[PDB]
DNA sequence: AGGTAGACTCGGACG
DNA sequence: CGTCCGAGCTAC
């Protein structure tokens, strides 16, 4: 899931778990657990804590308990569900939080690619994976000025810059390509090559693109070989910043 | 110094 | 049957 979907998960999951108390934590793929390094310590420490809140930073979910925060990243295919301990688990369920009311918060991930870290709440923001995370794209903290300052100081492409979690939080591949198309900027452009006008336009399209998605369709992403919706030129796909990258070679320069 | 590329994690889809 | 893919500690 991308940022807007993670926000939807945050909003919908919270009422399904708030106020529940963890009675057991079962782990079927210990590698998902990144901190504490020992999955048995991870399980032991959460037992007895009650869920108090659920926040989002970038694409990270931050479960707030009594003493600890659980920081979870789902990557592309991770998913949470709340269900009865009496019913068989869905396939690819790797971690289950069992509540005293007989319900469970289950984490599934066919790719086994997501991560979990638990720290005392007051430490979470200054430890991985939240440490050094950039500002929320929809916050005043993410400004043209902030974007301009990062862009001038790097030799990287503008696409690489936008994918950098320290620059802006959780702005995914799809939204990078869409925003660059909407701003009329080629993804392979050196970030430092962007004018003030272009940085302003890019910031504006980033906010509009992800903001529109958060409230509730694609110009380029996955549309290679099909006509641009604005000019009819075939959309092209190449590798930029180590990712599949889609663009219109007429609309973007 | 620290910015930056590479290694790493996985299994479904693809040739 | 190998190769590809991609979000977010190690080593030049
Ligand atoms: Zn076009």
């Amino acid at each position: 899931p991308e940022l807007p979907e993670v926000e939807t998960i945050r909003r919908t999951l919270l009422p399904l778990i708030v106020g529940k108390t963890i009675e057991d934590v079962r782990i079927f793929w210990p590698n998902i657990i990144r901190h504490p390094r020992d999955s048995e310590a991870f399980a032991a420490r959460m037992i007895g804590q009650t869920v108090r809140g659920l926040e989002r930073r970038g694409k990270f979910l931050k479960f707030l308990l009594d003493r600890d925060a659980l920081i979870s990243h789902l990557r592309a295919e991770g998913r949470y569900a709340v269900a009865s301990a009496l019913e068989p688990l869905e396939p690819h369920t790797h971690v289950v939080f069992c509540f005293t009311d007989g319900s469970e918060l289950r984490y599934r991930d066919v790719r086994k690619f997501g991560t979990m870290h638990v720290y005392a709440k007051e430490e979470a923001d200054r430890r991985p994976p939240l440490a050094e995370l950039g500002p929320e794209p929809l916050s005043p903290a993410f400004s043209p000025a902030v974007l301009a300052e990062r862009a001038v100081k790097t030799k990287r492409s503008v696409k690489a810059l936008l994918l950098d979690c320290t620059v802006v939080a959780g702005f995914g591949n799809i939204y990078v390509d869409e925003s660059l198309f909407r701003a009329g900027i080629l993804p392979g452009r050196p970030a430092a090559s962007l004018s003030s006008k272009e940085i302003e336009r890019l910031h504006e399209e980033m906010v509009a693109t992800i903001g529109e998605a958060v409230m509730k369709h694609l110009y380029v992403y996955g549309r290679q070989g099909n006509p641009c919706k604005r000019c009819g030129t075939p959309i092209e796909k190449t590798v930029v910043a180590g990712r599949g990258t889609h663009y219109c070679p007429r609309c973007q320069r």
